Parts: C-alpha cells; sequence; structure tokens
C-alpha cells in the first residue's frame, strides 16, 4: 500500500565479496592463496554498514573494488536526475583480518557521510579496533600511524560537475606520519596528531545529521563483554571534528560497577535527539546469560550529546554511564524459562526506533542455549510503548526481524526474501505487521544495506553470484508515507 520502487541503478559489476572458506582461529594462519578468497567473520564487505547516503539529488556510495587481488575503497556519486555514476578510486586497498589481506574481514566497512553545509565527503574505513603496537603485538605493527582511517573532500566536493568528481577533490596526509604522496588516510578528524589516541582501538563508523545539518558520527569501542560508544562532531565551519566523547565508561568495574560489560545495538540521531538503545554483555559468566541480556535506552537533550541524558522516563542518567541498571526497560531472558548458568542465549535479532509521533520500538530474540535441549525454547519478542502510553506493550506475537526502521506514521521491516527485498509495515505504536511490498522478478541479491530517509528506503545491494567481483545495485523504494 503505497510502497512502490522508483529506481533500480547498476553501480558496478565488480564490488569485492569474500567467495573464499570460513577461516578460524587455528587455520586463519594458512589461507588459501588461490583465486577463492577466505575470510574470518562474514563474507560481506561491499554494500555494507553505512556505505549509502542521499544528498541534494545525488546519491554517495561507498565499496570495495572486486578482486581479491583488487580490494580498492570506492566512492561512487549517482545522480538520480542524469543516471550517471561517477566513481574514485581510492590508494587504500583492504588489509584484511588483523592485517593480512588473504583473510577478509567483514568489520571493515567503509562509513560514509556528506555534509549538507560545505558539500565536504567524509570516510571512514577498514577499521577493526587496530591500535600502534609492533611485532610482537596481535597487529605485527601493520596499523603503525595507520590504526585510524579517515579520508575527506575539500568543501563543495559534493556538487562538483562529474568531470572534477576524482580523487584531486581529497585531501592528502601530509603530517609528519604521512606516509608517501599516496597517502589519503588522516589518523585523527580533528586534524592535530595530538588526539591520536582518541582515534585508537575503534571500530563500526556510523553517520547521522541532525536537525541542523550538524554531521554527527560515532564509533564503538571494545567488544566482548567490555566496550563503550564514542561520539564526536563535524564543525564544518573550521572543517574538523571535535574529539571523541564517551556515552558509556569503558572498564565499568574500575568507575564503579559490580562488572565490565559491552554494548550489542546502537546510538542514533532520532527526533532531534541522539539516542541510545542496546542490549548489553556483562562480563559475568555464571549468570543465566551466556552472551547478551536486556534492553536498555536512553536519549540526550543536549544537541551534541554533551551531557543531560536520560532514561525512557525522563530519569537522570549518570553520564558518562557506569552502570546498565539506570537506563534498563525491561529483560527478555524473563520470556524463556531457564535459570541455571549460561542456559539463556541472546544475541541476534536485536533493534530498535523511534516514530516521529514518539513511539519507541524494540525487537529482540531469545533461545536455549543448548540446542540439543528436549525443552528447547525460542521466541521473537515486540515490545512498544505507544506515544501517550505508561508501559510498554511486550509480546511474543512477532516472527522476528534483524532490523526495524520508521518513516512517517509507520515502522518497517525491510530484508530480503528467496533474493528479493520485502517490506512490511505497522502503525507506530502497534504490533500491526503486514506484508504490503515484495519484489518478485529480476536478478537475486546476497544482501544489502539500508539508509530511510525522504519516504524513501536506498537499498544499497549486491547480486548473487560466484567468485569475488560481484555487481552492485542501488534500489529507491518509495514506502508510501
Ligand atoms: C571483540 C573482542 O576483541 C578482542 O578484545 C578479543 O579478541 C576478543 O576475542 S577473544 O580473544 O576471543 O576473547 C573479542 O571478543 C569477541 O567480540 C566479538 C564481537 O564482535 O564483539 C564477539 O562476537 C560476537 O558474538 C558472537 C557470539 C557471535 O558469534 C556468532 O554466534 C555464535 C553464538 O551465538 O553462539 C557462535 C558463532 O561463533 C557466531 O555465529 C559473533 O558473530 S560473528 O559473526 O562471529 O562475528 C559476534 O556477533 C565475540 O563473542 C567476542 O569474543
Ligand atoms: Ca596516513
Ligand atoms: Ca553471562
Amino acid at each position: 500500500s503505497g510502497v512502490l520502487l522508483e529506481s533500480q541503478t547498476k553501480i558496478t559489476d565488480g564490488a569485492l565479496h569474500f567467495d573464499g572458506k570460513k577461516l578460524n582461529h587455528n587455520t586463519f594462519e594458512n589461507p588459501s592463496k588461490s583465486q577463492a578468497y577466505d575470510y574470518f567473520f562474514g563474507r560481506n564487505i561491499s554494500a555494507h554498514g553505512d556505505a549509502v547516503k542521499p544528498y541534494k539529488h545525488f546519491v554517495f556510495m561507498t565499496w570495495y573494488k572486486g578482486g581479491k587481488e583488487e580490494r580498492n575503497v570506492m566512492l561512487s556519486r549517482f545522480n538520480t536526475k542524469t543516471g550517471v555514476v561517477k566513481t574514485i578510486q581510492f590508494p587504500h586497498r583492504h588489509t584484511g583480518f588483523r592485517g593480512d589481506p588473504l583473510v577478509g574481514e567483514s568489520h571493515n566497512t567503509i562509513g560514509l557521510a556528506v555534509s549538507p553545509l560545505n558539500g565536504t565527503i567524509h570516510m571512514v574505513y577498514d577499521m577493526h579496533a587496530y591500535v600502534d603496537d609492533d611485532e610482537t603485538g596481535r597487529f605485527k605493527g601493520r596499523f603503525v600511524d595507520d590504526f585510524f582511517r579517515y579520508s575527506f573532500s575539500v568543501a563543495g566536493a559534493a556538487d562538483v560537475p562529474d568531470d572534477e568528481f576524482t580523487l584531486e577533490q581529497f585531501v592528502k596526509d601530509t603530517s609528519e606520519l604521512s606516509q608517501g604522496a599516496d597517502d589519503y588516510k588522516h589518523l585523527t578528524m580533528t586534524g592535530n596528531l595530538q588526539d591520536k589516541e582518541n582515534f585508537s582501538a575503534l571500530t563500526y563508523p556510523k553517520f547521522y545529521t541532525s536537525d541542523d545539518g550538524e554531521l554527527l558520527h560515532y564509533m564503538n569501542w571494545g567488544g566482548n563483554n567490555n566496550g563503550a560508544y564514542y561520539f564526536n562532531k563535524y564543525d564544518a565551519k573550521n572543517q574538523k571534528w571535535t574529539r571523541f566523547t564517551p556515552f558509556n565508561h569503558k572498564d565499568q568495574k574500575t568507575h564503579g560497577n559490580a562488572y565490565n560489560w559491552g554494548l550489542y545495538g546502537q546510538m542514533k540521531y532520532i527526533n532531534g535527539k541522539l539516542r541510545v538503545g542496546f542490549q548489553q554483555r556483562s562480563a559475568n559468566n555464571d549468570d543465566r546469560f551466556k552472551y547478551q541480556n536486556g534492553v536498555y535506552y536512553a536519549y540526550s537533550d543536549h544537541p551534541d550529546g554533551l551531557g543531560n541524558w536520560k532514561n525512557v522516563d525522563g530519569e537522570d542518567m549518570t553520564w558518562p554511564l557506569v552502570n546498565s541498571d539506570e537506563i534498563k526497560i525491561f529483560e527478555p531472558g524473563d520470556y524463556i524459562d531457564h535459570t541455571a548458568p549460561n542456559s539463556v542465549h541472546i544475541v541476534t535479532g536485536f533493534d530498535w526506533t523511534v516514530t516521529e509521533n514518539d513511539d519507541v520500538h524494540f525487537i529482540t530474540h531469545v533461545r536455549s542455549t543448548d540446542t540439543k535441549r528436549s525443552d528447547y525454547k525460542e521466541v521473537s519478542i515486540h515490545a512498544f510503548k505507544p506515544a501517550n502510553a505508561v508501559d510498554f506493550t511486550i509480546t511474543t506475537d512477532f516472527t522476528g526481524a534483524d532490523s526495524i526502521y520508521t518513516s512517517g506514521d509507520s515502522i518497517f521491516i525491510i530484508g530480503l526474501k528467496n533474493g528479493y527485498p520485502f517490506v512490511e509495515k505497522a502503525k507506530g505504536g502497534s504490533n500491526d505487521f503486514e506484508v504490503v511490498y515484495q519484489q518478485a522478478s529480476g536478478v537475486k541479491f546476497d544482501h544489502g544495506t539500508i539508509h530511510i530517509e525522504n519516504g524513501k528506503a536506498y537499498y544499497y545491494l549486491m547480486e548473487k553470484g560466484a567468485g569475488n567481483a560481484l555487481p552492485l545495485h542501488l534500489q529507491v523504494i518509495d514506502l508510501g508515507v
């Protein structure tokens, strides 16, 4: 109902993809030197992460040049008015798991943003908790002076004519740490190498634009059962970013908490507020949760997120946060009957959103850790608090999904089914999902990533096929809102 495909546009025939085998701790040191592209985590690296952004009549897309032998960082600008796709090839090539390019590293997406204030392009890429270390360190010195990888353009590059959309619009690293004339990777976003430690050991670049046109950016520090979210802001006036400031303290047990915890979720700018929603991973390994537990949520009344944080009830939040209890909504673990240590498994299936009408929505998924037990239990959960309601409605009458999106008066589930995009739609503040759209002909897709804007879903997709160089398409789906 109202949902329709506006355009499908091919971006390239050969974007990088890991067609090889799934290495592991024992074997990651013997990666196949043949044509196939082995990998350590997942196969996806193109059309993956924060890799698609609409700017005016353009859409910018980021990707890794295909061919296990190529792997170059790529940026393409698509002119939805003329149909032209102009692409810049950067010198940096995917460096793989812990710095060995023969092992595909699906964490190492290419995040993307374009400033509406000054038309600068911003790219953070190919990162997974890298630091300065030496030969005896886990990274064998492969990221010295290059553990945070930022590229960015002079002002106005976004709107430049097709002929001028070239690498020369981007700023070289000419600092004392520069690695040569093809060095386009900056170690910090502040333009001050003194901040470099502030940009160390980070993963997952993600950009948002404030309601006032300000670029926001956050990344993950750490992981497993000890992590933190860090965020900063783009100062267009001066063409540099602020330093990262934390949402929560790392090493919570040293900051007054009973235990360390990692975060599995996202910060999002929604309704003009920086917000966060996540499930934690406590370092406690004797309680009932093998991995994650809980659903947590908070928002900041400060335009930049520097303080004035509150939980869903408007209660002030200790900031930076130490104890996740302050912002706990509910416990998904309560929906499965097990209590023995590590018996409750929560990993996949979590996301959240807040509608323009201030409906708050969480989805998650809980199952028995032991898949073989006779009393195996598995549920998907949808927890939502309608705008003016007092308490959350929490139901297992829900099929499960990996993401939830919102636009206008609605929430959406969007993904691939048998290789073809579908859209499910429900009113904000309800559990009333219905399939309202399902592509049913054409080349099928392996995977993709979605960006919501303009009442449209921009579905940046990779086409199914063999090998490690596959085509990419952009679909612009009107959501009918
Ligand atoms: C991130 C940490 O990095 C260093 O600090 C350190 O290497 C540490 O590793 S450790 O040396 O083994 O202790 C790392 O800790 C891992 O962080 C991962 C992360 O991405 O944050 C965690 O992986 C996540 O959780 C896994 C359970 C999940 O694994 C999938 O699902 C399961 C399962 O549910 O039981 C089993 C399979 O192995 C796998 O499908 C991870 O998925 S992934 O596709 O493998 O990436 C991931 O979401 C990890 O658990 C931490 O040890
Ligand atoms: Ca550099
Ligand atoms: Ca535990």
